[PDB]
C-alpha cells in the first residue's frame, strides 16, 4: 500500500486518519512538533489522510511544500 | 488504488465523495482550510471525487490548479 | 481503474456517465460550476464519459482543452 | 481496459460502439456536437469504435489530428 | 487486447476482420468513409485484420501508411 | 500475443499461416495486392508466419524492408 | 513490503511504531544515538512510523532532512 | 512466447526447428529463397531454431547481420 | 524480498536484527570488522535492520553513510 | 525462458546442452558451419549451454565474443 | 532471488552464508583465493551473505570496492 | 531463472556448482578451455556458482574480469 510521508513544519501539526467504509469519521489524529515526521500508509482502516497545520509532505504524486 | 492530493488554497473547500455502483450521490464532504491538505483514495465506496473551492491538485495524470 | 480530471472552465459543464453493458443510458449528470474538478474513475456501472462545456482533462492519453 | 479519448471539432460528430462477439453490429451511436468529449472504454460489448465526423483523438498509440 | 487505429483517407475503404481458430475467413467487413476512423481490437474472434484502401494507421509498432 | 504489421508493396504478396503443434504445414495463405495491409496475431492455431514478395514488416523487434 | 531508512543525527532519537488496525498506539520506541542507522518495513504490525529528533531518512518518495 | 524474424539474402536459406524435449532432433526445415521472411515462436515443440544460408535476423537480444 | 548490503568502516560494527511481530526485540547481533561486508534480506523473522558503527550502507533507496 | 543466439565463426562450432536435474551431463551436442545461428532456449531438459568454437554470442546480459 | 557477485582481490576470502529462519548460525564458508568468483543467491536456507577478506562485490543496489 | 554468462580466458578455467539447500557441497565442476564460453543458470540444483581461472563473467549485475 501506498504511503505518505509528512515532516511538521511547526508545532501542533495534526496528521488525521479518515476511516474506510460507508461510514466517515476521524479514527486517529496523531500531533506532530516542529521537526518530527510521520512516516503513515493507506489501510484496511485510513482510506484517507487529513493534514492540519505547516507541513512538508512527499507521496508518489509530487511533495507539497 | 490510487489517490488524490488536495491541497486548499482558502477556507471551506469542500472535498466531497461521490458513491461508487448504480446510483451517484455524495456520501461524504470533508472542509479544508486554507493550508490544509487532505490525500484520499479512490475505495469500495467512493468511484468519483469533486473538488469544490480554491485548491492545488496532485494525480497520477500530474497537477490541476 | 483508469480515471478522468475534468476542471470546469465555465459554469454548467456536464459530466455524463453512461452505463456499461449491453445497454447504453445516461445514469448520472454531474454538474459542474466554473472552478470545480471532478476526478472520475471509469467503474462497474460506468463505461464511458461524456463532457459537455468548456473543460479541461486530463487522462492516461494526455490533456484535452 | 484501454480507453480512447474523442473530441468533436464540429457539429454532429458521431461515435458509434460496435458489438463483442461473433456478431458485429452497430449498438450504440452517440452523438458529440462542436467541442463535445466522450471518454469511451473497450467493454464486454464493445470491441471496434468508429468515429465519424471531424475530431481530434488519444489513444495509447498517440493522436488522431 | 492489443488495438488498432485506422483512419481513412479516401472513401471506402475496407477493414476486415479474419476468424480467430483453425479456419480462416474474413467475418465481417467494416467500411470507412474519408476522414472516418475505427478503433479495433483484436478480441475472441478476430485474430488478423486486413485493410484495403488508403489508410494512416497506428498500432503498438508504430505508424504505416 | 504479440502480431505482426505487412504493408504489401507490390501484387501478389503472400502471408502464410504455419499451423502449431508438433506437425508444420501451411494452414492459410493470405494474398495481399499493393498497399494492403495485414496485421496478424500469433495465436492457438499459428505459431509462424512466412512472407514471400516485396513487403515492409513491422514486429517487436523492429522493421524488415 | 516498503521500508524506510533512518540515520540519527543526534542522540536520543526516537522511531516509534504505530499499530496496524482500528486502534492506533504506540507498540515500539526504538532509540538511536547519533549516527546510528534504522531500516524499519512497514508490516501486519505497523502501519505508521513516527520519528522524533534530527535525522536524515530515505523512503521511496526521496530524502527527509 | 518469444520469437525470431529472419531475412533471407540469398536462396535455399533453411530455418529449422529443433524438438523440446529429452530427444532432439530436427522436426521441419522451412526453406527461404531470397527476400522472404519468417517469424518464428519458441512453442511447445520448437524450443531451438537453427538458421542456415544469408540471412538477417532480428531477436529480442539485437540484430544478426 | 528486499536486502541491504553493510560495509563495516571500523571494527565491532554490530547489525542487529529486530522480530517480526506484535512484539520487538533483538534476536541477533552480528558483528563486523573493518572491510567485513554483510549482506542482509528482511525474512520471516527479521522486519528492521539497526546498524550501529562507522559503515557505508546500501539499500534500494540509494546510500547511507 | 531466456534464449541464446549464437553465430557460428568457424566451421563445426559446437553448442552443448547440459541437462537439467541433480546430475549434470551433455545431452545434446548441436554443430554449426561458419555463417549458421542457433538460437535456442533454456528448458526443461537444458540449463547450461556450452560453447566451443569460435562464436558471436547474444544474450540478455549482452554480447560475448 | 537476488544474487550477489564476490571477486577476491586477495587469497583466503571467506564468504559465509547465515541461515534463515528464527536461528542465525553459519552454515557454510567458501574460501576464495585471489581472482576466484562466487556467484551466490539467497535462498531458503540462506538469507545473509557475509564477506571477510577484501573482495569486489556487485549486486542489484551496486557495488563495493 | 537468472543466469550467468562466462567465457574462459586460459586453460583449465572451472566452473563448479554448489548445491541447493541446507548442505552445501560442490556437484559439478565444468572444465572450459581458452575461449570456450558456458551460460548457466541457477536451478533447483545449483543456488551458488563458484568459477576458478582467468574467465570474463556477465550477469545482471555487470561485468568481472
Ligand atoms: N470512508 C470513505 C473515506 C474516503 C476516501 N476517499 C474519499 C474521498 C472523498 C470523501 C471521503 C473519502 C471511503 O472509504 O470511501
Ligand atoms: N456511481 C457512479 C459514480 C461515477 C464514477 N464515475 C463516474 C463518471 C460519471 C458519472 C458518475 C460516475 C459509479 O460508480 O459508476
Ligand atoms: N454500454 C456500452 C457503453 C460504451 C462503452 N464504450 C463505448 C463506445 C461506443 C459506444 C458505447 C460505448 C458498453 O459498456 O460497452
Ligand atoms: N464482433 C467483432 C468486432 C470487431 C473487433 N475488431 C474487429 C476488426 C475487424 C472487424 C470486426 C472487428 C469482434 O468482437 O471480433
Ligand atoms: N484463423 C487464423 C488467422 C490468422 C491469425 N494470424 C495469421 C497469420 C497468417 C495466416 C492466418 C492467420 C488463426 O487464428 O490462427
Ligand atoms: N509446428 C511448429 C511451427 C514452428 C514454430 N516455430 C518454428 C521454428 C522452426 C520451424 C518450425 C516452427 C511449432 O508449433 O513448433
Ligand atoms: N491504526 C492505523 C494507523 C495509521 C496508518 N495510517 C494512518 C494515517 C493517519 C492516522 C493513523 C494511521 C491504521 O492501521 O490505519
Ligand atoms: N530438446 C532440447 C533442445 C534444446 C534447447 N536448447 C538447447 C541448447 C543446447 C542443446 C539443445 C537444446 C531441449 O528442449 O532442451
Ligand atoms: N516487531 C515490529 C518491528 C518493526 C518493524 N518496523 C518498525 C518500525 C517501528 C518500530 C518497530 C518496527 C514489526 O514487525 O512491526
Ligand atoms: N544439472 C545442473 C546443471 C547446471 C546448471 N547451472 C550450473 C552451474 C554450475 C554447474 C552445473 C550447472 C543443474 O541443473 O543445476
Ligand atoms: N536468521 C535470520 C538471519 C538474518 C537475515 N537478515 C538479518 C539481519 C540482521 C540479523 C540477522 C538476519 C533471518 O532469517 O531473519
Ligand atoms: N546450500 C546453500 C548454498 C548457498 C547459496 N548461497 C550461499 C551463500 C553463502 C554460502 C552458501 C550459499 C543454499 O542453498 O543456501
Amino acid at each position: 500500500s501506498d504511503f505518505v510521508v509528512i515532516k511538521a513544519l511547526e508545532d501542533g501539526v495534526n496528521v488525521i486518519g479518515l476511516t474506510r467504509g460507508a461510514d466517515t469519521r476521524f479514527h486517529h489524529s496523531e500531533k506532530l512538533d516542529k521537526g518530527e515526521v510521520l512516516i503513515a500508509q493507506f489501510t484496511e482502516h485510513t482510506s484517507a489522510i487529513k493534514v492540519r497545520g505547516k507541513a512538508y509532505i512527499q507521496t508518489r504524486h509530487g511533495v507539497i511544500e
